[PDB]
């Protein structure tokens, strides 16, 4: 009667609210026995839990979309990370420019099917063919085939791949600037990570599910209002996070943490909508996603998202010249 | 209609014929589809597999026993890493010695349960109590904490831990030889089934370990480009000290697959001895479901066990 977690990917920088809330004992004073696992392979993850053979865990939002449509019943139920810059990204003379038209006769990787799909669409839009270019399915591992040369450029997020070339580039010499990233979003909402159930599990236990965003809300805080004591913890228990890489990714995460856990409306409008026109979602496909599970006032909507988001662009690039652990003010 | 194999640790360099199965398509090419999963805590491990929440796994030969004593069917199908030396790791000048009498006093670390249980017992059998030393909880972190003087010594095996304190003593200049080790078949490491799960699905488990076996092949034919391969697909062991373990390793691995019955015989006295089975209790393996033939002085073998990739010769 243990209760399965299934992260989304190897140990993270980004779990660390989870490892928390385990190491710490809020799991434990909710009576709640969680049993948190780490998939060798993400692309094994949906169908899982969907499957009820695990009972939540963690997936960004647009696999929780393509998760319902491709038969799998699960449910959205808390945000993770909210928003982090996903894009191509590549090193200075790979040689890939700005213009969309150098991936022409390149290697491109990417992680998961959908990451294909999202290319071999983007290659339409600008007058090329799936395929005039190379796409190689690189799992966990896109940014250090990127740095071994066996992709020319790789799909990846801002605060994770990014920041693996950066350390990369530091190595040689090069300075961080010379890892670039084409981004999707210029909706970079398709990669938030999100808290999800099997429909089934919510269905019958909906009180331990609300316990369980209790015990993860209480660590979220921790970490938001003392980082570095949390960090301290988290790489106690998983010494193999225990690196400057790890620590320079946690930094980069800091400021795409949710505070409040909340599914963002509009995020998940225009990612569901991006699914319908990607024909990965059916015309009548409705959001599988619900914040009644959350037990805490839910968040002023964003004014002027469009601004947060050049803001944001701006406040990483801080972040990462500065070594520093700021929330994005509005 | 993934089948869910979960490891009984973090990713080590002994379990690269799993991945490998994986990587190489070996799976793939017995119409299988392997979700492999790693724990997060190995206590987890058998309630997880006995209740068939998930299908297979790994977990050790005490654990195997202990889970269907304690309600959780499962069953040994095959053998991943035999008698791997099994013992109470610790550091020259720790300061402790050859004589479990120095243990008094001492913190020591154990990783799960079963250790717990296992040092509180000994301590009868040599005059101490529990508690005349601190038993603690370290999971999948013994040997960390032993290097960091969180603990004075800690349960651990020769080819992982040991090695790891090895390779931090040659860190301090140290010399090898002042990493120090205070039946060792308990943690054996075993293949092991849902009950249930086996018995519905029986010629997927005898494809499972076919495709087990040619990787495991594989591996003992050529470890070396056996291990470029793995590190490839999981960098985190793309290290000097995986590697030395993984060397380490390499003459445990069970060739064959086979369980070893008389192996599961002591240990199963011993777990009768320990109150942890019951009087009745029936060891829970079967080498039915491995497809090619059994094979056929063991203390003499260990004491001959006792940076090169060899296999022991008998
Ligand atoms: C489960 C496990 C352990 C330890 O748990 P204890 O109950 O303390 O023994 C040790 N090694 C392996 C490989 C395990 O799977």
């Amino acid at each position: 009667d243990k209760i399965t977690f299934l992260l989304n990917w190897q140990p993270t920088p980004y779990h660390i609210p989870i490892f928390l809330a385990q190491t710490k004992g809020y799991f434990k004073e909710q009576g709640l026995d969680m049993a948190i696992l780490e998939p060798t392979n993400p692309s094994d993850v949906t169908e899982l839990i969907g499957s009820g053979k695990v009972d939540m865990g963690l997936k960004a939002m647009i696999h929780t979309l393509a998760a319902k449509a491709r038969g799998f019943p699960v449910t959205s139920v808390a945000s993770l990370l909210d928003e982090p810059f996903t894009g191509v990204l590549y090193l200075k003379g790979s040689g890939i420019t700005k213009s969309f038209q150098s991936l022409k006769g390149k290697k491109i990787g990417y992680v998961g099917e959908f990451g294909k799909i999202q290319i071999d669409e983007l290659t339409k839009h600008y007058g090329m063919k799936p395929e005039d270019y190379t796409a190689v399915r690189c799992g966990m591992n896109v940014a250090k085939y990127i740095i071994e040369g066996k992709i020319d450029a790789g799909i990846g997020i801002e605060c994770m791949q990014q920041v693996e070339l950066e350390e990369y580039l530091a190595k040689q010499g090069r300075p961080a600037s010379d890892a670039k990233m084409l981004r999707i979003d210029k909706c970079c909402c398709f990669c938030t990570v999100l808290y999800i159930c099997n429909d089934e599990f919510l269905k019958k236990n909906p009180e331990k599910v609300r316990k369980f965003l209790k015990a993860i809300k209480k660590a979220t805080d921790y970490v938001l209002a003392d980082p570095v004591k949390a960090w301290k913890e988290y790489i106690d228990f998983k010494p193999q996070l225990n690196n400057d890489l790890s620590y320079k990714q946690y930094q980069r995460c800091y400021a795409y943490f949710s505070s409040s856990l909340y599914n963002v409306h509009r995020d998940w409008k225009k990612v569901t909508g991006y699914g319908k026109r990607l024909a990965i979602l059916p015309p009548d496909y409705v959001s599988n996603y619900t914040n009644e599970y959350l037990s805490w006032p839910e968040p002023e909507e964003v004014s002027d998202p469009l601004e947060a988001t050049r803001l944001m662009a701006i406040h990483q690039e801080k972040c990462r010249q500065e070594g520093t652990f700021k929330r994005l003010a509005l």
